[PDB]
DNA sequence: AAAAAAAAAAAAAAAAAAAAAAAAAAAAAAAAAAAAAAAAAAAAAAAAA
């Protein structure tokens, strides 16, 4: 009689695998499309 | 004519309620601190008197 429960799990684990999907959405989206910020020539001094 | 018995009475005792007093709690302030946000002074770089 696990049938519900089981196939309830798999109901959740399916839609939510949409959300990890989503998360990677998120990430696309939040892709940096940029690099770490520079040095100013005085914290190349000052830490190199 | 008098005694005893019987009946209609005040004083004391017991219980509850309303006045007041102290302490504690909810609240409702005017004042300060911490964090956050919007500007500013020495150093650095490139083309040119």
């Amino acid at each position: 009689k696990r049938e519900q429960t089981i196939e309830n799990l798999y109901q959740l684990a399916q839609l939510t695998q949409q959300v990890q999907a989503d998360r990677i959405e998120i990430v696309l989206e939040e892709r940096r499309d940029e690099h770490f910020p520079p040095m100013s020539k005085a914290l190349m001094e000052t830490r190199s």
